[PDB]
């Protein structure tokens, strides 16, 4: 099971009201570690 985005900090990130395309783009290049990738996803 690759699950780079963990569904808890999907809708934690989504929380931020972002899309789902956010934690994939953000935790792939962090490789899944949610607040950073959340600092990351805020880019865009």
């Amino acid at each position: 099971g690759s699950a780079t985005f963990p569904e808890q900090t999907i809708k934690q990130l989504m929380d931020l009201g972002f899309p789902r395309d956010a934690v994939v783009k953000a935790l792939k290049q962090t490789n899944g570690n949610a607040e950073f990738a959340a600092s990351l996803l805020f880019q865009s």
